[PDB]
């Protein structure tokens, strides 16, 4: 994961509320998380992937190594079951709970880091540049 590892801030959004509706955010937080402007932070330890989010909404922190399902809580308070794999050189992130999935995939586009998040047919589309 070399070329994804650094410190990235978000710099547009698009059709996240949409996203977030899908996925069943409540009116409040959508408002609150949708007004962030998170630092995406990404590490390597051997085989352990560390993404941080930091933003004046919640800062959360996951670890994993790819393949190996763990257990994250969302900044949204849900508690899902993530699996984490390399397809063709793109993160995706599938998270299950309550007979539910979203899946979120991150890749390196030219400077920046693009994250799709997806649940059914709505798709949000968030770009990062390196802070
Ligand atoms: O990291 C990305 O930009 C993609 C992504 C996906 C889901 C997110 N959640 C879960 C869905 C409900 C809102 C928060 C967030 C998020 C994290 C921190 C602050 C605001 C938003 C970001």
């Amino acid at each position: 994961c070399d070329a994804f590892v650094g410190t990235w801030k978000l710099v547009s959004s698009e059709n996240f509320d949409d996203y977030m509706k899908e996925v069943g955010v409540g009116f409040a937080t959508r408002k609150v998380a949708g007004m962030a402007k998170p630092n995406m932070i990404i590490s390597v330890n051997g085989d352990v992937i560390t993404i941080k989010s930091e933003s004046t909404f919640k800062n959360t922190e996951i670890s994993f190594i790819l393949g190996q399902e763990f257990d994250e809580v969302t900044a949204d308070d849900r508690k899902v079951k993530s699996t984490i794999t390399l397809d063709g050189g793109v993160l995706v992130h599938v998270q299950k709970w309550d007979g539910k999935s979203t899946t979120i995939k991150r890749k390196r586009e030219d400077d920046k880091l693009v994250v799709e998040c997806v649940m059914k047919g709505v798709t949000s589309t968030r770009v990062y540049e390196r802070a």
